[PDB]
């Protein structure tokens, strides 16, 4: 399903790499980051698991929350103002609340937005 | 085909549009540019067609071409160096180089890069 053209890894070649897709609890506050409430989609980087948005129902997130791989830890990651949009989806039309993790920059914002497009604007 | 999600109109909502896609004739120079060697990427704009990127075949190119809508004149626009990757074409696997036009933000690159991805990959 969904891709991304990674600029890399050598020269000026670009490499189709996956978007992935998991379930993970955000909230209000970083004590209301409960029980999975929306979809974090995320490439795998040098860091590890590098997240670049989340989508859900909810309007109200501020808050995104993602234990460590390892299982040392648990990281909290701020959300900027959602982004809502409409998705026709098998029990009808929903408003969709997509947020960006603060601070994203716009090549990784661009490749999102147009990533998601098709499936967006798919009935 | 090709969908990107614009950040619009109003509020920050998200409406998917068309990544056009039309032929057009690039070169090394601004003389150079002959027949229809490439093919441009656009979206549709308040200042008119936008060009965002062509993809071709030749490595070699620095100009594109537009003739105006209107047919009162034409505009030769600056390549960015290509960035390759290889797709799985009706006749094989070819290399295509992929040319952001000069200047491009990094918003409307990421559009790009997100947008044809699922095709690159599509074998």
């Amino acid at each position: 399903a969904l891709e991304v053209l990674f600029q890399g890894p050598g020269n000026n070649e670009l490499s189709p790499v996956a978007l992935r897709q998991m379930s993970c609890a955000a909230g209000t506050t970083q004590t209301a980051c409960t029980d999975d409430n929306a979809l974090a989609y995320y490439n795998t980087t040098k860091g590890g698991r590098f997240v670049l948005a989340l989508l859900s129902d909810l309007q109200d997130l501020k808050w995104a929350r993602f234990p460590k791989s390892d299982g040392t830890g648990t990281i909290y990651t701020e959300l900027e103002p959602p982004c809502r949009f409409v998705t026709d989806t098998p029990k009808g039309p929903k408003v969709k609340y997509l947020y960006f993790i603060k601070g994203l920059n716009n090549l990784n914002r661009g490749m999102v937005l147009g990533s998601l497009a098709a499936t967006v604007r798919l009935q």
